[PDB]
């Protein structure tokens, strides 16, 4: 219990948790020299922790071999320079329950445990999933009902808070849901890049589960640790809208293209934003800055015929 | 023609999956019930829909679940595989699997909680359309994501996309059914007036697991407003909590289903089942699969089981 | 009564095809490739098919591609041929699994294995065969060559007392054959170049053939057309040339110079080279291309048409 | 260079413990008494692990056990063990995902073994091989008594010519051992009774060991403090014992009598029978309690003590 106790504060010191995007090798495998040179880039610009195969990473497009291999080889890798969490969560108890148990037996240092998604349960349901995977570990409840169409209701989040192993929020509703949680004592950090300086500074937010820092690290950590800056946070504005016109990871995935850092190679149902989005990167790189951006290649708009998307992999 | 087959299918069960204690599928149970379907005139079968809890299978399992529905039933019913999926791989190999399998037609929808652009979904579906009669299914309450009719009337164009699962509503079946799309209604307490107002050809129905006898007279001997305000209490009984939280109680009570729960589903509560012993009774025993008398059931006779 | 007709429908089978599964480009199933084989064979007088056996790669399958490859067998072609699903395995609990698997696929029947490489005890192997033997019609497979370690007679004459076993597929030869056919226990030859004798001198019912893949209509003749010296001495050029390297490699490379199966190789199997490739030519010249599988002119092959696939 | 320095911390090992996997009493892993058995193996001296080998039961895991296993003893014990996974298939396909997967999650090296029942050619082995070879440190395991192939000195020979080849597990006996070790070719012996002899008299490198699951301590003394033929003679007894039954019956049935595992068995495996137990009280008399893992008295056990899963 003392073990569990350091363990889960360990990871709620944490302010800064990139979403690491999963980049692929052409046939649409995973490119792991890729994926080390991207976890090493949000590692020297101050990310404190990452998620694995998160909605960024794309873990619903993973099958469970390829999941847990990225967890296990995240924390072989990395676990000594950065904390490791697992998304190990599912809409099947079942799949979570073996998920999260194989991703702590080999060493994560925290799971992401999302509500049942499409196969929508009621209140004592979601609970009685909830406490299934909570007592193995630090664990972070994420609760996004544009994505599960399920709101987590405070009734739940408070009783699973009753639990030592319940590091956490990752809130998503906004700023009244996370001042509810954060007034009450409860980790909250923002899953909305665009509202996580105001829950930071104003609400009692923690920091961030972070699209936007897989490619401004830097920037985030700036906005997450040195007081408030509405400056910096109206300037990373346009990028952040440019990030999510399309469902994410479709912006991250076109971006880390365009960068030079990520293949452009598209595991279905994504694709990547047309041409003229592509021209717009370009434009909000050159107003923000390429140095404030990961990779050290002139930023490319790419040709559409560049991109190639894998459906059978 | 196979897909002609498909469109003219006014009653598709979507069947429960059920369970031994283990949480291993009860195979008897199972064939028991789809046999009480045939003989009440379910004309097709959803396997492993929302209903069935596809969502808690393996593909393992699921694709099996699907093979077995064909050889034991194929010649007596329709069998839809649902081969669906947020992941284009998954759908892909379920797709194949299921029509090797024998599977006359898939239940396709568009990619929930991972969900993509308008040009995503359509690259998602077009890996499949090709492979055999596909109905698309559009339930914005569970996705999060409406398939907006611009996607429905470019993919109607394409002689497999037999028709429409669609849950939106009235206006929405009439929008498609007027410009010559087939549509099932995926909403019970909605498909009556779909089917005699709205020119749905039919329900993808959860309601006809308990009572196939009245769901089949409500699609086919006229409109019926008398039946259909019968039915409206047991159909608001069993969408008080998400599907299948309520069939899966309601099959438990009438005995043709042992009360044993994959999580992340848990039985509605005792007050709930004291409820359904009351519906039971005003709309008539005889009406409901099986013979033992309904029991309510003790908190305690159910399994949960996380591990199977 | 209902499961003895089972039973008794696969002990009166004596032309059973080891089907091969053929392969598209990329390493997965060609089932219309497979479908226009099952066809074949049944148009030629083959009663069973044994799907993903040595020779149909079971070994190479994922459980799911070996459930749904049965399934698609049974719903394709179970009214034309008994489909016996290989469904054993060195693990029991693979074994359990797979064979509920395939009876509720609709299989006639299950071949099972005594656990290879993982050997066990006299008391593990009786153990782990009584897991699965009450499930449905079930031949016993001993091929000591593979697995390394000999199903005894004791073994049989135990699991013969359960009426779900139908026989055994025997590949230690002809002498054991006859120590179970005099005993009143069906056994299938699965040594192609034993079979004739087998079948004519030591009381066998039939073959579980590999060479049937090549040629139905000649096995066919050789089980039921009575003893036949020179149509057996006819074929040993052939079933020589079959396992000159272990099975599936010949029959993998033959069915791909008939052109009715793609030159797709799942690793570790590849293809027999030239020098082989030119023999085979000429073997089915001397028998006649009229009597083997295909309606293509046999072809040599380059060693640049055989795709080897290890990512399958 | 890096390769060159994680092939050659693989070379340098000479007890290396094929670990036994415990079980819970429904059939699943028992980490907490894994750990203590790997945590033993350490104190006592052992240099590397293979996880899920033919002792570990590898054969009776489903993937995803596998690779949990192989991950969570890098994560838990990485640092003080040379950790060697068993990724080895008769699939191509299964060697190379789980192959790549274990060296993702920091795995040292690789055992891989040729395919086995699903026996191939010589160039077919070679081509299974390569697909594997460049993934990291790889030891060849060739025991021909599971596999029913010899792996035959050219396929060696040829896979010596990759720096990542570390070595061969070899069962053939001290002759095949010589063959590699006069070419300057590592060698572990597989047989734990020639495995004295092969170390001071052949060359070996060390020893790939069943009995280092018993008695760590006299196995290193075996394998570093020179020639004992005393030692070696006072340990082939309980060698004999461990090996009357196919590997790992024996050492299941020790090590839940030594009361370090419990008495759980997958099948195809049962215990050794109550006389067998009764010998192995004795035989733990012979040498010292002190000498075998864990601290409590050693137990016959009851037949009914031991629990049978089929469904694990
Ligand atoms: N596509 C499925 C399976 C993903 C499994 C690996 N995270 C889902 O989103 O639930
Ligand atoms: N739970 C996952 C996998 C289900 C796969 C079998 N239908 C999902 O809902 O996408
Ligand atoms: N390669 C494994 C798995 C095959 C499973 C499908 N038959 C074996 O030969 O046991
Ligand atoms: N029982 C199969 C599969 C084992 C997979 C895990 N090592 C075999 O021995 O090949
Ligand atoms: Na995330
Ligand atoms: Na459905
Ligand atoms: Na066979
Ligand atoms: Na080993």
């Amino acid at each position: 219990e003392d073990k569990n106790r350091t363990n889960t504060d360990d990871i709620r010191s944490l302010r800064v948790i990139t979403a690491i995007k999963t980049p692929y090798l052409p046939d649409g495998r995973f490119d792991l020299q890729a994926y080390d040179d991207l976890v090493n880039t949000q590692i020297e610009n101050g990310a404190e922790g990452v998620i694995v195969g998160g909605t960024t990473g794309e873990g619903q497009l993973m099958s469970w071999d390829e999941h847990i291999m990225l967890i296990g080889h995240t924390v072989n890798c990395f676990g000594g320079r950065i904390k490791v969490i697992g998304n190990t969560g599912s809409n099947s108890t079942r799949e979570a329950i073996h998920a999260t148990e194989q991703g702590f037996a080999m060493g994560m240092h925290g799971a992401l445990h999302i509500n049942p998604y499409y196969g929508k349960t009621s209140i004592e349901g979601m609970n009685a999933h909830f406490q299934t995977v909570l007592h193995m570990g630090p664990t972070i409840i994420y609760n996004v009902p544009g994505r599960t169409c399920q709101d987590i209701p405070p009734q739940v989040i408070f009783k699973l808070s009753q639990n030592p192993n319940m590091a956490g929020v990752k809130e998503c509703v906004g700023n009244n849901r996370v001042e509810e949680y954060t007034e009450k004592g409860i980790v909250v950090w923002s899953g909305n890049d665009d509202q996580c300086h105001d829950s930071r500074w104003d609400h009692g937010a923690t920091g961030v589960i972070s699209v936007t820092s897989n490619l401004v690290p830097g920037l985030m950590r700036k906005l997450m640790f040195e007081g408030r800056n509405s400056a910096l946070n109206a300037k990373l504005l346009p990028l952040m809208d440019w990030l999510f016109q399309e469902p994410n990871p479709i912006g991250v995935n076109t971006a880390l293209a365009q960068l030079g850092v990520a293949r452009p190679v598209f595991r279905l149902p994504y694709v990547p934003l047309p041409l003229s989005k592509r021209i717009e990167f370009v434009k909000l790189v050159k107003e923000i800055g390429r140095e404030h951006f990961v990779g050290d290649r002139d930023v490319q708009v790419l040709d559409d015929d560049d991109f190639i998307l894998i459906g059978r992999y």
